[PDB]
């Protein structure tokens, strides 16, 4: 469909090359351009970023840091990325971009407030959500679908980086994995498909939020999706299809 | 002297190798061991870490982010590093380690409260300060000297990497530069020596907080310092000396 | 198993008769006694209550109140019940009972803080959690399992009122519904069983939290469960069984 | 007089029938209509509701909860009622309706701020105050008169149920009790009349806030009052009169 | 009678001479000594100070500052005095003295929390309450009685300067005015006696708090009162007496 | 030169005569007029006041209050003065004047937020900063320069009372001391000139903020300075001059 309000979910990994780590101005420029391409059509955007380029559980395990404790750390990463992204975004747009946090940091970002968030979006601002949900045991996926629904979003675009959609089985291997053009919710859980949190998926299904999994790394594809093109995978309550 | 209370100032750069970036478990293990070695003498320790291994102004300039905005981003880094550090320290100690923030994040760290901080230290806890000062235009040095004094610290140990103390002119060229055994405040400013912030220097001087600049990368040296040994450089209101 | 730490989840409905509504001192006395029966064995308890006896979606629909808005209201109900329950509990015990909120109300209840919560429990206090998760789109079930895991609980006891366990199909009808002695996670989702949130169930499964669904209305049964007796249904990763 | 700004004080009991308890959509519809009827004249309205339809001291006594503790519980009720009310009002109006709390709950309601409250009212919003005063030992009356004055209100309309105004001696026996058309402050206290708190009364008197006690259950009467009509009782520093 | 717990109400004017203004260390020393005399008997003390030696409505009027605004300024005065007083008290006692505010300033004083205040008192600390009630339109009298009741105080000692009690009619004038040994509440309001806020009087009368009005400026007298002596005036529900 | 944006640093002592203490409405009127004279040219003004007319370390020492504690008291002084000043300013201007605190007091003043402050200033408001920096060990000078830079101020006007500028050596004594027309930063520190904090000086020197030291007590002079005139002393990175 032609969406008017959208929620883009970005992995923290997308902001960094893979090499050393952190940020990579070539990657931040790509991200910014892809984002501005949508807003330029007057679509209202909310962005939820992960903190993967800063902090990983790989280290929490190493020092046996309590899971709730490792999540708090990783959450701060998301706020660092949100703040960065805003810098990059402001440089290229003249639109207002607001960073809202689930852990009010104030004088760093605005404490997150729903109706305020809706308000901004309505006023045509770009809003960025940091610190996800504020809760533990959860991935970037869940909070992001939760905010999408809270913000009366039309769709959630879940940006991937090199994987062009959702496949039957991991193509990084199997001669023949096929990619879904369409994918049912219940069908994803049934065939235990491993694309996004189950909890996120369920919520999205419960509220009828559609999701698009696609290649963020490929220029233009997020615009084509918003423009109505069928690129990548669409997760719906429609009945499953499959590229040909 | 034999100190009873100390504030160690660690750069974020110390928590990472240089290569890629972030954290380096070999480095975090060294840091923990060096800190434990001091507490093991029942010396009360406070730690102030920088956020350099996460965020650098090298970027802010790239995207022209406001100096005050870059500082807030870099500040969250200090809190990420504080939370890590704590994790590592807990793994190896039985002592209580408390992270206090100047930007109360709560349910992530304790909001900083002076007399609570003092109190902990008095109860033999290891306390870590994140978010520095909360203020802008300032480096890690300044807040660290400010918290040192606030905590009735006996000295501030400013841990350096690779560099053994304070020289006449940086050994990074001046072949025959010499290292000070002792360094007067007023003299450091006079001969415009660039070791730590002028502002931090001034404060320490005004409140008579002594400073030790030494090689943290060298096992033992922080203990020898606390044990009364003369290694690295001592910044005092005594009168300048010089290794031989 | 003989649990040492437990999380009891109580529906707000349990505090009221059904008639008019609110509280019912006969019901609050029952609740208190059932709770004290467990702690009297030195088991450490956390309680999560629903706000059903105060607020229902039946009215939100009636006035088309936004779902996120109706949830906030219902959340305040949970804090009213937590505070009440504490009153009733204090009257009958000499143990310390703490109410902790996910929306720090202060000077009404203590802002919820994990390690503090763990601490209390360790010190043998009875802790009550109000305001659930602080998030929308969620039922009392989910936050309660989340806090159970956060609090390193051994099991979650999900108290029912007239339904003695989990059945094949609703017995309020079908001549032959059988009750499970044991119930697999995956098995509950597979056969789309409608006992507790899927999201709560998944989390519990992911973290290995066991759950017991039973008759709170029947005196003694929560003690028998903690004492190791097989009464009601046990939701495990064991393989499904069935009463005979 | 023809008022430009008013503060209506509603008991929680008005939001419920008496029967069971809670809310009664027929009652919430009446309340909304009566409030709209006044704003429809471009009079600026603030509302203070009680929490009686949720919590009563009848219980606190039963379980001997501290008076200060019972008051906090009852206070949360006022905020639940404020949130409901707002929902109902939004459904029927296009005007902006704001809920401000004396216990900043945020992302549930706006923390109360005086000049913001005034400002709203000035911008023609309908504002609702929940959590009364935040203080104990006090009834709904007092804070409502305090917020009335704080808001530069022209009058306070104290909506009663079933009772048409203030009588000589409650018509609940005294057959020939008579209703005051006008009632002096000092006289209400002198002849110890029990209509509203002495403290609220005193304050109103000190700041010259006029009060109207009337039958809210009677359609129209709140408008007739604002329109200058003499219905119900007017509490003034004029000199006492009496219906005929 | 002998009281175990007591609230001392001190006006800001007592901390200063009258001359210029602010603080007078001779006066501060008197205040400290009188306070310690009472605690030295292991009576538990709470203190409420006014902000009069710093700010008075005399200006507010001059520049027409909103009464609510003037009070907010006046309130900051009480906190300043609390903090001073604490300094003074600390210098002379070994006891712990805690300053608690009604406007949580944190890292300046502790946010006021009831059960914490009670606890402190129970642990033999000296507690000082600053920022009164947080509310406008009210004097020091009211909040101080409110805090007395909240703290389960046995009596409220209202220290006056110059006047040894409550007289029939002010004695500058009334050459044969007489001082009450005992004063009924209802009588004070009846004969409209202007000694302390009506609102504060009514509260104390409703909860049975006894009040003592006496000459703070006279060494010993506050101890005499606590020792059971009959000096100054005692406001009770007993029946009015009169010195002879 | 002509400045568009300016920070005025006022000592607390200027609001009072010297005699007794507190506020002097003749002095407050002078201050208001001098401030308005500048804004009347549509120059944007921020103001930083000291708390000296209320509290001084003269006591702190007397009763040995911890330096950090004394400062916290001193800081409450600045907020009181801010609030007063605002009252005064409001009475004479139609312009909006906002008080922002570094210790969010809310419903007393607005919590300080940078971009909000900048915005206000941009919208032509007058902004007052209270509670300085929030930090200890520092004077009014430092925070005021820090806020100047944060606010993108063009200059910092440091109003002095009695002394028309910066002299070679203090003129009570130095009968032939001379006043600088211009003063280099590095020179002020070199010749250890004691006019304003070194720390404040260094900051301003690092960010290029120009400072003006002049006689506030002399009508007109602050306008003359802003009008491009050369009155008082100008601290720059130009090269030192000297009146003739
Ligand atoms: N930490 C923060 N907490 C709260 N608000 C913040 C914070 N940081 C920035 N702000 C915001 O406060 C400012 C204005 O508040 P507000 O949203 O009411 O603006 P507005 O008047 O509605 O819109 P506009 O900017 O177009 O004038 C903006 O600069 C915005 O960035
Ligand atoms: N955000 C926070 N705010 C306040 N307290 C916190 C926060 N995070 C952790 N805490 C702390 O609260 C708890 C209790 O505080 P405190 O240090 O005074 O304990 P205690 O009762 O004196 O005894 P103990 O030394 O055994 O902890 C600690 O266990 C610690 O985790
Ligand atoms: N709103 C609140 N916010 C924070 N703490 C609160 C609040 N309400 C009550 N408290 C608590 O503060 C008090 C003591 O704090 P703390 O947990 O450090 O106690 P403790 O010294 O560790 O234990 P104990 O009560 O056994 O002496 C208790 O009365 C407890 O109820
Ligand atoms: N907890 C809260 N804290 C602060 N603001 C809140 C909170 N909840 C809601 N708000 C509000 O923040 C928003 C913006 O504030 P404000 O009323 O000043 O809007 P505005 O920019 O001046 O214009 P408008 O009248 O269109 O809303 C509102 O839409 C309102 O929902
Ligand atoms: N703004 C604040 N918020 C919370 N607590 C505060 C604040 N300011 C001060 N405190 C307090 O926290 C500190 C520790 O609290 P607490 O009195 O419960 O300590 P304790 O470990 O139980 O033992 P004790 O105080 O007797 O030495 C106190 O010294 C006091 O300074
Ligand atoms: N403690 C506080 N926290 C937040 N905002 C506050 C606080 N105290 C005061 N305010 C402010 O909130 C009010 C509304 O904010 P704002 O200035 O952005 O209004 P506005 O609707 O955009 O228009 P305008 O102020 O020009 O009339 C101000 O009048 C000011 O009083």
């Amino acid at each position: 469909r032609p969406y008017k309000r959208v929620l883009i979910k970005l992995s923290g990994g997308a902001l960094a090359d893979q090499t050393g780590n952190s940020f990579n101005s070539k990657r931040l420029e790509h991200i910014a351009n892809e984002i501005l391409s949508i807003v330029d059509l007057g679509i209202e955007v909310s962005i939820v970023i992960g903190g993967g380029n800063i902090f990983r559980g790989h280290l929490a395990e190493e020092w046996g840091i309590d899971r709730v404790e490792a999540d708090n750390i990783g959450t701060l990463g998301t706020i660092i990325n949100s703040l960065m992204l805003r810098g990059v975004l402001t440089s290229k747009t003249n639109k207002e971009v607001r960073v809202m946090t689930s852990i009010p940091f104030n004088a760093v970002a605005e404490p997150y407030i729903r109706l305020r968030a809706v308000h901004h979006l309505d006023n045509g601002y770009i809003v960025i959500f940091g610190g996800g949900n504020g809760q533990p045991f959860v991935t970037t996926d869940y909070p992001s679908v939760q905010r999408a629904i809270e913000m009366n979003s039309d769709a959630i675009l879940v940006a991937k980086q090199g994987v062009d959609g959702v496949f039957t089985s991991d193509p990084k291997h199997n001669k023949s994995a096929k990619m879904y053009r369409k994918l049912n919710y219940n069908d994803v859980v049934r065939q235990n498909i491993q694309v996004m949190d189950q909890a996120a998926l369920l919520l999205a299904r419960d509220y009828n939020l559609p999701a698009h999994v696609f290649n963020f790394d490929e220029p233009g594809v997020m615009r084509r999706i918003c423009l109505g093109e069928h690129v990548g995978t669409l997760i719906n309550d429609d009945a499953s299809l499959l590229v040909h």
